[PDB]
């Protein structure tokens, strides 16, 4: 296994300044010539010139064309081709080849693949190789000169990067196009496609240059009805790129394109964008809510990659987070701008909190920028994309808007055309923080530990208030555990947004503040504080920190009805929760040990219940906000609070405490999904493509959730509701009676309703699997046979798979049964995954990643299934990697 070293970096020997390909698709196999100009470089040391070259099928190989004898001449391992450096010329020259590769048969969706009937790339990161030789690293920059043939009939529609120069038939109903792109660009970006794509068009003029630009989404034809969301997303995109951050598209086409099996979410290529159906494809009638936020989310990520990304690349794959990172920020000011909810917000949050904090507490744990890698596919990390932006949000917190815009255009100014590294982008930062400091010896230096230091730091409080002198103290300290990353942790710098809420008011007591937290401890101190406030810390969630606030519930509860912030609410709630969780979860824990014949439980606070109701009937309340409040923080956010987690413990205790709030509460829901109806079933705009209300989405939500609620407590009468709610035009919602109906005889007699309505479209069967998977069922093992036998089936589609069988693994009572057979059947999927798509295995290992957080007895069993997976003697390298780093070896 060979590790690649962040410190080792340096230049290549060799250069490639011209890429001319030929793609000639036929029916059984696909040739690729490709001819590389290319050219020795200053760091050049006689070197032999080593390509990339991954089951590539050589028919024959040259230098300035002149056949290249094998064994003589070159070596090739089906990994590395190898010419030895005294056949390797010492000026320009041209190396040429034509190899055969089979995207049919290409399961891993890595390289050219066929997707049904869709001949399609991807090539980040390491795809590249799999398509011709090359040098296939990103500070490889080179012209493109792409002809794409294939037969007329099957592949009408020719796409590649740059303008189409020419088109012309071919004899025996063949056609080519040539695609001309002279902007250099890293191979990664380059991408080809091929089909009977149908379309949707529109053009959007910039806002400054006012050039032209051609907006084209395609997909197969039976879906060309689900392109329009996506469209006006892709126009949003731009427009806002061009508001906020003053940037314009620059060439004169841009092309979305869906496809059917893809590894990930989209795929940014230079004008031509690729995506996961999943992520652009949308109808009101079929698909769920989440749909059009995550196309928004997803479009518009991949279009503010042009600048981030594309048009300002990165220098080696360790910067990976100056443009993931990077790009994923920009697409949350984006999406927080388009939705106008403040739960946008708080869904990236919840998302961090739970998953990237788990990673990040896990033997996976990696700073955002790694410091090796043995496959760099492994590293597309939630710590990488999630805390990354988390880092770079900060800049904007501590700079503010106006000198966060200036800092980032000095940074695009400065390396647009160029690769970059994150030190570049902490300089240009720096400058505007020389300007907003009004000093040139403030520094950013202590920053850059963000990119290198892994590890959640935590944060805790002390107060002290003098009425006398009307002084209030706020005593800040920061710490990180030690990893197997860094034997001593050093002191970040933690921006704190911070208010300060009078208590008999509800009023804010201090302008807007950021506390700058540069050491270990710190003591901010504020005069002229009239009475003594309860603290409003980390607003917006200013850090991706562990809060430890040690406020009272009292004081939460004052914060989650007064305060101004919706995270510093959100996180009062979700601190009263985790203190009431924990303390049942030991209470529990202790009888069970114990085998105690009887046993006391704390009660859940009354007055933090009042405060829900209290929030719930207020109308001018937000729906989305109401529906976080009434829900428990997820179970891998919990679990970062607790040592040898026992599963059936923890469940027992969020049972407890659902039901003690529901024993009060369960009126005021019925009351409220009754209400909601009206509002948040509204059908006027159904049949409009274009209209997106999130609001009226979150009510849904709302309306959802209480369903659930009320379905679990057993509520009189309920099962009457969730038939009704099974009529309903929108897939959320009858969806939603699906899963809800499992704790009634109605079940399977909605599971066959629910099937029909879905069945007939692709994305909308894949929903119907997850919620399936998903649903609260005894019975759930018997169900996922069933889906195996009757619908999965032989699918190598990764959203097939993954729908199957990822939702399951958060069930917390059964893939958790003590048996070990959830850990065995997961184990079994991962490594039949693996055979044809190591990516997509790594993926289904997800539930192993919290594996020594949980009792001694579940930890065993997930260790064996790891271990079986591992001594595999087909493992594949990726899996190999995740395991061995996973399981510390
Ligand atoms: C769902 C999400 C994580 C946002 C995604 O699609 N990421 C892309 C990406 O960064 N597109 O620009 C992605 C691309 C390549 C690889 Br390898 C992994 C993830
Ligand atoms: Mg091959
Ligand atoms: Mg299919
Ligand atoms: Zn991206």
């Amino acid at each position: 296994p060979k590790i690649h070293y962040r410190k080792d970096y340096k230049p290549s020997g060799f250069i490639i300044n011209q890429v001319t390909l030929n793609i000639n698709i036929h029916d059984q196999e696909t040739i690729v010539r490709s001819v590389l100009d290319m050219d020795i470089s200053k760091h050049n040391v006689g070197e032999d010139l080593v390509f990339d070259g991954v089951g590539l099928k050589i028919n024959e190989i040259s230098i300035n064309n002149k056949k290249l004898v094998e064994g003589e001449e070159y070596t090739y391992d089906n990994e590395f081709l190898t010419i030895f450096s005294k056949f390797v010329p010492k000026s320009k020259f041209a190396f040429s080849s034509e190899v055969i590769i089979h995207p049919e048969t290409n399961y891993a969706l890595t390289g050219l693949y066929k997707s049904k009937n869709i001949i399609v790339s991807q090539c980040e990161a390491t795809g590249f190789r799999r398509i011709t030789f090359f040098i296939d690293r990103p500070d490889m920059m080179a012209k493109y000169d792409v002809t794409v043939t294939a037969d007329k009939e099957k592949y009408p529609v020719l796409l590649s990067n740059g303008d189409k120069v020419n088109e012309f038939e071919i004899p025996g109903g063949r056609h080519g196009a040539r695609f001309n792109d002279p902007p250099l660009k890293p191979c990664y970006l380059f991408a080809v496609v091929a089909g009977d794509l149908k379309h949707l068009s529109a053009t959007y003029i910039t806002k400054y240059t006012k050039k032209k630009v051609e907006l084209y989404v395609f997909s197969e034809e039976k879906y060309v009805s689900k392109l329009q969301w996506a469209l006006e997303c892709l126009k949003k995109s731009m427009a806002f790129d061009e508001d906020y951050f003053g940037l314009e598209y620059d060439l004169s086409r841009l092309n979305l394109v869906a496809v059917s099996d893809f590894n990930v979410g989209a795929m940014e290529n230079k004008g031509l964008n690729i995506f996961n159906a999943n992520s652009l494809l949308a109808s009101k009638k079929n698909s769920i809510d989440f749909s059009y936020a995550r196309i928004l989310t997803v479009v518009g990520h991949e279009y503010f990659h042009q600048y981030t990304g594309n048009r300002v690349t990165l220098r080696d794959w360790f910067q990976l987070t100056l443009k993931e990172g990077l790009t994923v920020h920009r697409e949350n000011l984006f999406s927080e701008e388009m939705t106008k909810t403040v739960t946008t917000r708080l869904s990236h949050v919840d998302l961090l909190r739970s998953v990237q904090f788990l990673e990040d507490s896990s033997p996976l744990s990696h700073p955002i920028r790694p410091e090796s890698y043995v496959s760099m596919e492994n590293f597309y990390t939630t710590t990488v994309y999630d805390k990354g932006s988390e880092v770079m949000r900060m800049y904007l917190t501590i700079l503010g808007e106006e000198y966060y815009k200036k800092g980032f255009d000095i940074y695009i100014k400065k390396n647009d055309g160029n690769t970059a590294t994150c030190e570049d982008f902490n300089y240009a930062m720096e400058q505007a923080y020389k300007m907003k400091k009004a000093d040139n010896s403030a520094n950013l230096n202590q920053y850059l530990l963000w990119f290198s230091q892994s590890g959640t730091p935590h944060v805790s409080f002390k107060y002290n208030y003098d009425a006398e002198k009307k002084q209030y103290s706020i005593h800040v300290n920061q710490y990180t555990k030690p990893d197997e990353n860094q034997k001593e942790k050093k002191p970040l710098f933690i921006p704190i947004s911070v208010g300060l809420i009078n208590p008999e008011n509800g009023k804010e007591m201090i302008s807007q503040t950021t506390l700058e937290l540069t050491k270990e401890s710190d003591t901010f101190v504020f005069n002229n504080i009239a009475v003594k406030p309860i603290p409003s810390l980390f607003r917006g969630f200013s850090a991706p920190v562990y809060i430890e606030d040690q406020l009272t519930d009292e004081e939460r509860i004052l914060l989650l009805k007064y305060d101004s912030d919706a995270f510093v609410r959100y996180n009062s709630c979700t601190n009263i929760y985790m203190k009431q969780i924990l303390m049942n979860y030991n209470e529990f824990l202790k009888a069970k040990n114990e085998k105690l014949e009887s046993f006391q439980l704390t009660p859940v606070n009354a007055q933090f219940i009042d405060a829900i109701k209290y929030l719930l009937e207020d109308p001018h309340a937000d729906a989305g906000f109401k529906s976080y409040i009434v829900s428990l923080p997820q179970d891998r956010y919990i679990i970062n609070f607790v040592s040898n987690l026992d599963t059936d413990v923890l469940a027992d205790t969020k049972e407890y405490i659902y039901k003690q709030i529901g024993d009060k509460l369960n009126d005021v829901y019925y009351k409220m999904f009754k209400s909601l109806e009206a509002k948040a079933d509204d059908l006027t705009y159904f049949n409009d493509e274009s209209h997106v209300d999130f609001d009226q989405m979150n009510m849904r939500t709302l309306r959802n959730t209480l369903l659930s609620l009320l379905s679990k407590a057993q509520y009189p009468n309920i099962l009457n509701e969730i038939i009704e709610h099974s009529k309903s035009p929108y897939p959320s919602n009858w969806l939603t009676s699906l899963s809800v109906s499992a704790y009634f005889d109605k079940y399977f007699e909605l599971y066959d309703k629910t099937y029909k309505l879905s069945k007939d479209d692709e994305l909308l069967l894949q929903e119907w699997l997850k919620t399936v998977s998903r649903s609260d069922r005894k019975d759930i093992y018997e169900i996922l046979k069933k889906l195996e036998n009757e619908v999965l089936k032989d699918s190598k589609n990764p959203n097939d798979i993954r729908a199957v069988y990822l939702p399951f693994t958060n069930n917390l009572r059964r893939f958790h049964d003590i048996s070990g057979k959830g850990y065995k059947l997961i184990a079994e999927v991962i490594t039949k995954t693996d055979k044809f798509n190591p990516m997509v295995a790594t993926q289904l290992c997800e539930p192993f990643k919290l594996w020594n957080k949980l009792d001694t007895k579940r930890q065993e069993l997930m260790l064996n299934e790891m271990n079986t997976m591992l001594q595999e003697p087909q493992i594949s390298n990726n899996l190999k990697e995740y395991l061995l780093r996973l399981t510390n070896k």
